[PDB]
């Protein structure tokens, strides 16, 4: 189980993840929250977000070189969040300045000229609630798009019109 | 206005539910739960979940002529819970003794021999500790098989067989 | 045919008790009783026992989050049985290895430094007479102290030292 | 490295405990305390306390036919902790359903109108400090008393009122 009302975070063993490697921690109480997409391919099942989850992690790793996945969490349009570094360890998503003292959240799939459907974003709405919660994410929490943080396209023009709808955006 | 710490729930609109012509409710703080399967199609991906949903409740609104779905919240195997009667009305589905009383939630299928996936489980399981952080639902809840209250398989073997180990669970 | 001295209880709609949520059966004939005692105030008239009654339901309903008082009958100063969770109810009085199979009668007051008056006693030793008749008990039912069976100071030094000299009791 | 910024514990090899015969394991972190007295005598010296707690144990093995004796941990007027069940093995202390998700910790002595010394509430609180360094205890663990959770005069009304001032206890 998970401490408080915390929704259904799928876990690493479960879609297949390869051991992380990560070391570095992140300050519990964390302030930001940054949310990108990750311009791949999109996915509306568990059985394909689990394969697309596979996907990325293994260019992160593989390729790239990195020790996990560079994002804590993805989200599918399946509706289901995947846990990635977690809310612990350090992401590697927005930045040398913006990677400690933040959350990166990607939703999986290119959200350019594509919209992602309500149950991926009440997914999200609803790790963040389950992050305040915890004690990983402060209350008063400020969600920044990843955009605003780096110069770069993610999370995609559409998508980035929903999250400034959103309570908790600034600036 | 606000708040649901909670979880996520896929709303009544949208899997394109029937109006409910119930009006009776649930005194506010509930303290038992029933737990029972469908005995029907069983279901993965939100597509065919929300599917399923409607030919459940269009078999207890047609056909046994019901006000609503009976369940207040009917689970899936792509990992979501579907809106039912919800926390507040009162539901038809284990006789006249226990329905004031609970809160009944049903996953979609026949678990006599086949057991759910992880996903399904993690959805009741966080949709149950949503309930007590609303008020919903006694911090002290109790669950109990379907088959514990009333003459029949139901929940099915494998699942019943699950639930026993909840922490929750009373004889 | 017809029937037996048991009446001289005082139901609970006489002593203003709020609605019992409980609904766990006992399995009758029962093979054991447990004397406790309240640890509280003691009360020597119908009219402040009935109110003694109502404090120990408010305690266990309120502050413990019970579906119902926890006894099964309570005894008082007076002379008179107040009926709690009755013959057919389990109670939750004496821990999950005793409670459904026993009925636990609790003297309503702190007997550590007292003895119940004659008529408290008498009271007590009818309502057993009386569960026999009725079939409630095995006519060769055991009484057990409280103590006996958790750790507690109830039913009291002075009332565990009267209910060791009883005819039914043993070990 | 250098067990642990921990406590001064007395193990069960050096009070002479009966060996233990439990088997069931709580889950850590754990989140909460409840905290009772054994309405017993005070024992103010190692060598006392060390035969109190073997006279509290024999009670819950001998009498009343236990694993082993019921606290997680007991607290004497030597101002020393006594290991009962300790940190990992789930105790018999405030029923069936705070047994499984908290540590119970117990004062040897009667606190209805006595105060326990200093070096007790000094032990206590510094064994609970313990807790959280070993990762027993969540960080933001709750402290109960034991009458706010089952019908007891435990730990005993001076003791009670000493414990709401506690930074961690909740209502
Ligand atoms: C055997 C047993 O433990 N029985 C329970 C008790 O634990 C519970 O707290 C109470 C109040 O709802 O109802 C009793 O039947």
């Amino acid at each position: 189980e998970d401490p408080p009302a915390c929704g259904s975070i799928v876990p690493r063993r479960e879609w297949r993840a390869l051991a992380s490697e990560c070391r570095e921690r992140l300050t519990r109480p964390v302030r930001y929250v940054v949310v990108s997409h990750t311009a791949g391919s999109h996915c509306d099942t568990p059985a394909s977000c689990a394969q697309q989850a596979q996907n990325v992690q293994s260019y992160h790793v593989r390729n790239l070189g990195w020790c996990d996945v560079g994002y804590n969490f993805l989200i599918g349009e399946d509706g289901l969040v995947y846990e990635g570094r977690g809310w612990n360890i350090k992401g590697a998503h927005a930045g040398p300045t913006w990677n400690p003292i933040s959350i990166g959240i990607s939703f999986m799939g290119n959200y350019m000229n594509r919209v992602p459907p309500p149950r991926a974003l009440r997914a999200a709405q609803n790790l963040l609630a389950c992050g305040v919660a915890l004690g990983a994410l402060r209350s008063n929490y400020e969600v920044k798009g990843h955009r605003d943080v780096q110069p770069t396209l993610s999370p995609g023009d559409r998508l980035y019109e929903i999250i400034q709808t959103w309570s908790h955006y600034r600036a």
